[PDB]
């Protein structure tokens, strides 16, 4: 008899279905940040990685393996064939074509459409149930594409949209501050990007309306400039970039931290990209961010927060823009 | 009066000492996933990072920067200068010179020596009761090198060595028996690399002998030939290498136990590379990996491993070949 | 429109299945420890409390809930009707009668027999895929009556056994050595209490035997007297009940790292009690504890520890005690 | 040689200094859920307990002792003597006496100033650094009295105050609402108990103002009778009392979030007790809840609420009720 024979008598032989599996599309800087993300605060209990690149893939599923010691994930697999990927209740999608210079949004958004068209149907295949945490960029139009493509309802399509944008206006909030971001409230809403809305009517502290104690906060009467803190938030991508060349660390932890959430069935609000028709004003089928009730059925509720005309304006002319190039996608 | 000082009352000015600092020297791949794996657990209530590539070290520090809403580490700091270091109560190292083409190791090795020249003096002089965790390779040299620079006492100078192989081999154990590496024991010990010695008289399994219940184990007229794990230990690392390019997050987590058990002066054993001179038949002035008890004084205490005398043959001969280094560099 | 409605839009009427429930049947001491260590552990979607005092039981649901800030477990229940257990994955018992001033053991254990009659049907019922782990004391004894009455195959019905004793023993071991008990490993195995087995043999650091190191480990001629070790873990439990009143902190401990295996389908291995017929020398129907490997099926392996003819003997006595109590039962 | 020495060699004698070491006073029920929580957190590297009922403390510390190998805390020790408190960074005071039907508020707060005479300065000798956690109730006058004999400047003197009742709260609203606890925001201030202030201002979720869409939120107009809400929460002890027979759980948890905040220098925001001296008209010396950022030098900063004329005289009232007992103790 082997060793293995002679030091365990096995009891059962068992048709091993995962309980709380999640699946990474894309390895690249940003997924594998999702990955450890993931990895560390033991959210699955099968890690399933995915990319066209097989060596990579390979190396990358191998140097998270040599670590299982260290980790409370029992089973981490990959491949290219999505059938690794079977029975997820969460699939994350972080690939897509990296813009070129001169390319246009139209022609970026079209390429990862052609990527979408073969990884979503193949998702869709293996994990019908699962929820969709759409990652890859322009995140709002990719999250709608998912949304066409998997035909699934819009509670389990999800954008991670100002989810990180927020994060980071709360972070620059405290720095201001002097006061941990979890305790400083602030959200950013609308089109993930330069176009993104500051709330300043719900920036505070304890409770205590920013706004109301500086009614100038956010315009361009602001001493303080306070609306330097949301060109920062949306700037500090770009540096970061053009420091390092990408950004990772962040979009994993936000991500890690929306699948949380999910997997928890937390009931927490989270600013994420979700269906937005028949709200602000907007009669198209576009994607924006607000905040979502996030749960084991994805967004089960929104937030209806009360905008001025303004923002309201903001959000249309984003839903305009989105729209104007969504009509001309081949599906 | 500012927005600030209408929300927030202040009591106190507060020359802020951290209590709990750990500094990461090199923001290479290895460098952040040894900090984002520390960040993940935890373990500091500062984190430094310092790297001679200004812009990617500011990048690298943003981007964890971004993510304070997600951590529970308030502060976090980055710089060319060393000041940025001061008070550290552990402080890891994984910075070192690239081999170049037909460059000879004696070179590369002094080069590592002269890089060291300028860190650990400076590393000691901001934070002179730190302990030292040299990661960078060939780590058993560098360790000695930081050792000899730093005229630390052994107990505070501490290489990462066999650690990550030991976990390596505790992996591919728990995959032959379909057990968690938790539960599948067993020590690689010696020179880190091709040199390193599984000591076969200690693996087991709920504390039975897999050497009591297969005497051929790991030796060459062994059918099931358990030899080939230590081979893939060996080898798994070129593999992943050749895979991606490097390897990264198994490091990173291996390292983030060791500086758990140092943080919260834990007393667990690790197989770390500490100098051995004295012990195990070694008699010069080289590290080795042995079970070491690990805690907030770095090592205070080493387990003496029972060998056989080929076991221990090859313990002497790697210490004569580390020691044939070692004398021929400058310092 | 109501608050509610004002501030939030609804997307879903969700029937929400919970995915990762646990059941705790009792509330007393042991019960509650039990369910804290779930709660800070994140084990759990849902936390069941089941208890016949009604009155404590939502107290004690209460108190958990006014901490849910501090929790990422975000439902709580309780209840006297089984109904609120429906769908548990984990269900632990730790519910049992006390025994009364001149009553015989007999008559006690024929008591918790009854209530187990009605409370295991009961839990069957409305969680038939569950696996079930008896704390409840005689644990040996009231694994097999939980066996017996719930038609489970054997990997299904658990008893806590000998896992805290060992931890007591790993403790004890740690304080005599100067190391965390997490790196020294010996096994206490067999009946629970007094007649537990420490499997000297296989105690050990980093692999190094200790028998090996010291022949005389655990015998009379022992200068050392290592057997009071396991003399302190049969009695350091007693020691704890004279000077509280009970003990509850390190049993709810064990409690919830068994109930971490089996929910991350870690596969660790534990010694827990067992349905043991067939091996080990046994020949009736009875639970005993051996080291098991635990996942998300329960108990799919088992470690077979190599015992000398002494330590087989107690094993086959503790056996012979344990049927001929369990044949004298009425179900 | 003994087993140890054969098995190890030391290189250190250890003067062991704890580095991040918290004491518990009182080892009731509210006691050693503090301990537990802080245990299962990871919050120090060394735990002491303290009582005048040695029997029932040696049970405590034994019990958790026991769980050593699941717990993350090398070190648990106990006694009546204070010197095992030595260098403690937090000391959280539990004990009290216990107020008995018909005994004046006075005569309670006096038979705990003569408890506090005794600890406070015991606690002050062997820690003279330490910050002061009060949670023995009264707890807004026994923070005073502990202020009064410590000697302590204010940062250092914390009341547990309104802390859990503020998370009681947002549970309740929470429910409401059917979103996490997490995110539904709303403070308690005040004194803690009946007289406390829910701040109906700063209620909100994703920064909403609740009093905006609401406008009769907490008012005897209100047709939802928010206001039952803050009566709930006064009333959730009384009834937990009334079920369990005191409670435990929920102010463990909540002061375990305190002392993370502390510990880890965090900078979070929290509803304590706090020397409120020349705020909101006060002019006594009285401790009142108000929002505080809590860090490594406990209380650095206090957040200015702008409350409404009425709750500044509730404030005010209340001021006026503490000081009409502070001023009759006898030091």
């Amino acid at each position: 008899a082997t060793l293995k024979d002679q030091l365990i008598y096995n009891l059962l032989k068992e048709e091993q279905t995962p309980q709380n599996k999640i699946t990474v599309v894309g390895v690249g800087a940003v997924g594998m940040a999702c990955a450890i993300s993931i990895l560390m605060k033991d959210l699955a209990d099968e890690l399933a990685l995915v990319d066209v690149i097989e060596d990579k893939l390979k190396g990358e599923m191998m140097d998270l393996q040599h670590g299982s010691l260290f980790l409370r994930t029992p089973k981490i697999v990959s491949g290219k064939d999505y059938n690794v990927t079977a029975n997820s209740k969460l699939v994350i999608i972080t690939a897509g074509a990296r813009q070129q210079e001169g390319e246009s949004r139209l022609n970026l958004v079209q390429r990862n459409v052609n990527i979408f068209k073969f990884i979503i149907p193949n998702v869709v295949k293996y994990s019908p149930n699962c929820k969709l945490l759409i990652v890859s960029n322009p995140v709002d139009i990719l999250t709608y594409v998912a949304w066409k493509i998997s035909g699934f309802p819009k509670n389990r399509v999800i954008g991670s949209g100002c989810n990180l944008d927020s994060a980071r206006f709360r972070y620059l909030m405290g720095e201001r501050l002097g006061v941990h971001p979890l305790s400083c409230h602030g959200w950013v809403l609308g089109e993930h990007g330069d176009s993104s809305v500051p709330v300043w009517s719900g920036m505070n502290v304890a409770g205590v309306s920013l706004k109301t104690l500086h009614p100038d906060l956010g315009t361009d009467k602001d001493k303080e400039q306070w609306k330097e803190v949301h060109k920062q938030v949306v700037e500090s991508a770009y540096e970061v970039i053009k420091l390092k060349g990408y950004t990772s660390w962040a979009i994993g932890l936000s991500v890690a931290d929306l699948a949380e959430s999910i997997m928890k069935n937390l009931r927490r609000v989270h600013p994420v990209s979700t269906m937005i028709k028949g709200l602000y004003g907007i009669k198209d089928d576009v994607f924006l961010s607000v905040p979502c009730i996030l749960g084991q059925n994805g967004i089960s509720d929104l937030v209806k927060v009360t905008l001025t005309s303004e923002e309201e304006a903001r959000l249309k002319k984003s839903a305009d823009t989105l729209w104007g190039i969504q009509k001309e996608l081949q599906f």
